[PDB]
């Protein structure tokens, strides 16, 4: 009883918030592969019913994974067959992001290590990141450490034109067009999925005039850089490390295409990954995403003193490096 | 500046510490699979020339991953070639036992829960856990959690005979006899890779005459019950709930004949998961502990009173309950 008292504090003391993380992000991962976490908003209820129906579930067998969250304190039950998010479900969701995106979308490294050691060429063919996994948990990290910083230096500045480079579903488009008035949007995306999610997204919003998706490579801005003449502001959010080190020059002429194509004024907006800090409360997630970039993607991450380099030597009068939370990310504006 | 300023503090204090713990649980899993981890220890260093010939890796690649865990603050880095785990490596290594065994160990459950709510039998053959990975994670959340309780009481005792009930490679029974001169043990395991391990650690430890490993079920306890007259301390952990609710006359049968088999004032200590508790410490990991058995594995979970009940039953006189630092774990002590 003394004995067990002890090693009972002790051991909460040990163990710390990584219980409750770990329990989060497991319910949070299962629930967004089964559809259901989109449907929990900690201001409306899931009415188990018709969610069921609309993710082709067994109704009982949601009601028996959303009675396990609710015992978690994840969810709150307000009627029968209805349930509401917890209040504080949007942070808890966020944190869920980063053990989701290394310990979930990274899995193929983690697993394969020796592999990738022995024959990388072999490995990276054969061991794929799944890319939902990748989008959904890059997202969920971004809604509270990257995304509304950018959203809110695009906003700030009162653009007549933005283009996002690697736009997805368009997402921070949509809601920088409905911030500023009279402001024309452009979503460039390589991916048929994205760019037709992104069509259905623009028509919902009713902003179809104002926001044109283009199905193509950032890669084919370096030989026709017209979609960026006018741009007030351009935003490439954690794309262009994906061309270094073999597609370099595309790079920088993409780069030096989007200087010259700016508005007077306008600027080109990167959030990206600097490579293996040493501050403490950066260093262990940098070199997470360092060691994987590097490693097992082969993937150049630029230092802040790389990206500043570069993008003056594409003509870019000054740049400003801002920290962002997402540790070892930065937004980099490079300013005409 | 000042809108980023305030994003930076916001999204820092909505991340809390959910980066480290991502990063260190995915780190230590890689490292644990390569063989690495077992080499990491804060009083000593790793010799990189050794360790890569020993675990058969490119010693260029070992010291790449451990390059990225010194950049990470995990290990420290003493000479050329030699690293040491970081002070606190331990506690980290217990928190990424949570993650690890959520986010790992129970993978499949997480990536297939479609399939276990249509076709439950065809689903329970078809994705299974990798027993190795809930082993060492099981171990990790043990080791500030739960083991040091069990140690401690089963020494305090002063036992001149231990039997325990699924002992693995006997790491618990080495360690008490350690501590307690003169004292026997038996090891009952029904895996022959477990008793192999266990006989060569009883041999290292110098205990064969003291420690007997025997590779049996704990089922065939019920009818050959032998092995265990005499004992003043028998230990079960997290192994009772596997026999329910399919072989629960087997599970009261090998309770039964362990009060009826105990020295005089000899107890049965079983540590197990208790069932969805709901204060605000436990909930979250108990409703992972808990959905995790009884929906994707069906094996019941028993309350405190439920147990004390079926451990009356057995002919215990008096049964005391002791809540462990590990969300939702137990330590029934069962006295004859
Ligand atoms: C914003 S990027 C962020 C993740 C990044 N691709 C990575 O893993 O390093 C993801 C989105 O950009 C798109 N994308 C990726 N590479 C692209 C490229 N070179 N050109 C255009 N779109 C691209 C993808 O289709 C997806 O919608
Ligand atoms: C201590 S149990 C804890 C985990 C537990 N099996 C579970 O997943 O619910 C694991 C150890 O007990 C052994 N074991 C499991 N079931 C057993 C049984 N019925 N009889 C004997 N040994 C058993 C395994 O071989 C392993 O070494
Ligand atoms: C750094 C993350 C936001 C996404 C990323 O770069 C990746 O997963 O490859
Ligand atoms: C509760 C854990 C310690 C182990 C367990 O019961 C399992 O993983 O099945
Ligand atoms: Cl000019
Ligand atoms: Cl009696
Ligand atoms: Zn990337
Ligand atoms: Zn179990």
């Amino acid at each position: 009883h003394d004995i067990a008292a002890q090693h009972l504090a002790d051991g909460i003391a040990a163990s710390g918030p990584a219980p409750d993380l770990a329990a989060a992000a497991a319910f949070l991962e299962m629930g967004d592969r089964l559809g259901v976490v989109a449907h929990l908003d900690p201001d409306r209820t899931l009415e188990t019913a018709e969610v069921a129906a609309a993710l082709d579930l067994p109704e009982p067998a949601l009601v028996r994974y959303l009675d396990a969250v609710e015992s978690a304190g994840l969810v709150i039950r307000e009627g029968e067959g209805r349930y509401r998010a917890c209040p504080d479900f949007d942070t808890i969701r966020h944190q869920a992001g980063y053990i989701s995106w290394t310990m979930n979308a990274n899995r193929p490294f983690i697993e394969n290590a020796r592999d990738f050691f022995t024959d990388w060429d072999k490995a990276a063919r054969t061991h794929v990141r799944d890319y939902r996994e990748v989008a959904v948990s890059s997202q969920w990290m971004g809604s509270h450490a990257f995304y509304p910083t950018a959203l809110a230096t695009i906003i700030d500045a009162a653009p007549r034109k933005v283009v996002d480079l690697g736009a997805g579903t368009c997402r921070l488009l949509i809601e920088v067009l409905g911030a500023v008035p009279g402001s024309t949007g452009v979503g460039l995306d390589f991916a048929a999925d994205a760019c037709r999610a992104a069509e259905q997204a623009v028509a919902q919003a009713g902003m179809t005039d104002r926001l044109t998706v283009v199905e193509r490579t950032i890669q084919s801005v370096a030989t026709d850089p017209g979609v960026l003449e006018g741009a007030d502001v351009i935003h490439a959010g954690f794309v262009f490390h994906d061309m270094l080190p073999e597609e370099e020059d595309v790079c920088d002429q993409v780069l030096a295409n989007c200087r010259e194509s700016l508005a007077p004024g306008g600027f080109l907006a990167i959030t990206d990954a600097v490579p293996y800090l040493r501050n403490d409360r950066e260093r262990r997630f940098s070199a997470a995403v360092s060691y994987y970039h590097g490693e097992f993607m082969r993937r150049r991450l630029q230092s802040e003193e790389e990206w500043v380099e570069r993008l003056r030597g594409a003509g870019f009068s000054d740049v400003r490096a801002l920290t962002l939370a997402f540790p070892t990310g930065r937004l980099f504006l490079a300013h005409r």
